[PDB]
């Protein structure tokens, strides 16, 4: 399967951030959104979602086609919730009907990043939409309730190294799980809509207790009202992923520079740029634009 990325007709850099301007000021806008955490969160959680199918064996999955929009992705017990983020977004389609949708579900999880004063992530525009039959099927997202071993295994998939796991997961800081979409209930910090370093230094500071929630499942507990999944807590079980935590929660810089590319890399799986395309794009945050 090969996958060459298309830029929209005749758009260049200004036409991008006029998209991203717009997403900015909606995220400011409706703040209220799950007990005023705001839409950022649920945004980098689909963009991650809609990255996280790609099989690097066959090139089928991954951010490219757009497939979300389709009834068996859409519809994914793995995606549940992620319903608000696509409605979020549907407005600024609407506005911008011009961008395909894999660039939209992608750009929005940047923009989140960066509004939410995270490091300034590169993204590269041309995904194309392709048709139904080319949304791959349930059961690529990964298990919560498993081990380290598990987590290294899965990410192979998406051949993500330790490092490139260990930077990835540090986005869990953000938004919180919900019992209803995922059988899991809390947040992970403080900070839950500011991109900061904290699940690192929680992990590694919090007194963890494992208990059950109301769906059943298990769950790490700690005394300040803070939870972290089976998953979550494997990275500091396991020697090679522990010793990468640490780094990442004495050096916040690091943290950033590793996400960034990372983050970029997941959004990038599958998609082959001629080299005659644009350079990637840093976008301006509001903030830098007084807006
Ligand atoms: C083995 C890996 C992972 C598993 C099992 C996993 C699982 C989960 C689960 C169960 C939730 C709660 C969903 C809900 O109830 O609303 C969640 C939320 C979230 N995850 Fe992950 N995740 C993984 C990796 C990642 C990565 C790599 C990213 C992003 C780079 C990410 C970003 C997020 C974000 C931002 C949320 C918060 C969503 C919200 O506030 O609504 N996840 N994760």
């Amino acid at each position: 399967l090969v996958h060459v990325a298309s830029v929209e007709k005749g758009r260049s850099y200004e036409d991008f951030q006029k998209v991203y301007n717009a997403i900015a000021l909606k995220l400011r806008e409706d703040d209220e959104y799950d007990n005023y955490i705001g839409y950022g969160p649920v945004l980098v959680r689909l963009a991650w979602h809609i990255s996280g199918t790609w099989d690097k064996h066959d090139n089928t999955g991954g951010s490219y086609g757009g497939t979300y929009r389709f009834k068996k992705e859409f519809n994914d017990p793995s995606n549940a919730g992620l319903q608000n983020g696509f409605k979020f977004l549907e407005p600024i389609h609407k506005e911008f009907p011009w961008i395909s949708s894999g660039d939209l579900f992608s750009l929005g999880g940047v923009t989140a990043v960066q509004e939410m004063q995270g490091p300034k992530i590169p993204w590269r525009c041309g995904r194309v939409d392709t048709p139904e039959d080319t949304t791959p099927d349930n059961g690529r997202l990964p298990d919560a309730d498993k081990d380290a071993g598990y987590v290294r295994t899965f990410f192979q998939r998406l051949n993500m190294n330790d490092r490139e796991v260990v930077a990835l997961m540090g986005a869990h800081a953000l938004g919180k799980t919900h019992l209803k979409n995922s059988g899991y209930e809390g947040p992970g910090g403080a900070a839950n809509n500011v991109f900061t370093n904290e699940f690192y230094l929680n992990l590694l500071n919090e007194d963890w207790k494992l208990e059950k929630n109301d769906a059943n499942n298990e769950q790490w507990d700690s005394k300040s009202g803070y939870m972290m999944l089976p998953t979550d807590y494997s990275l500091i079980q396991d020697p090679k992923y522990l010793s990468i935590v640490k780094e990442y929660a004495n050096d916040q810089d690091k943290f950033f520079k590793d996400f960034s590319k990372a983050f970029e890399k997941l959004l990038e799986d599958g998609i082959t740029f001629p080299k005659d395309a644009p350079s990637p794009f840093i976008f301006k945050t509001l903030e830098e634009q007084g807006l």
